[PDB]
């Protein structure tokens, strides 16, 4: 329930673990097309799914995994806060 704290955590983990070479100081931006970079697919996306799960405390269901939310980092976080609300009542 912040947006920014969630985003900066995730985006930087994409730079640390996921990518490697194409992950300079400002390669991964706030609005970067993550799917057009093709960095997010079933192999990679699960390391994010567990990252948000532990760090943000948000259980992302497998049925939630669709392009619109994993499209850019704002779309990532906005839906994390929705799923955070779901997990808050659950």
């Amino acid at each position: 329930m912040d947006g920014e704290e969630v985003k900066e955590k995730i985006r930087r983990y994409i730079m640390e673990d996921l990518i490697g070479p194409s992950a300079k100081e400002d390669e991964l931006d706030d609005q970067t097309p993550l799917l057009e970079w093709g960095i997010l697919n079933s192999m990679n996306i699960v390391k994010l799914m567990v990252y948000i799960r532990d760090e943000m405390g948000v259980s992302i269901p497998s049925t939630h995994i669709t392009g619109k939310y994993f499209k850019d980092l704002n779309a990532i976080s906005r839906t994390v806060e929705q799923l955070k609300a779901e997990s808050a009542l659950e």
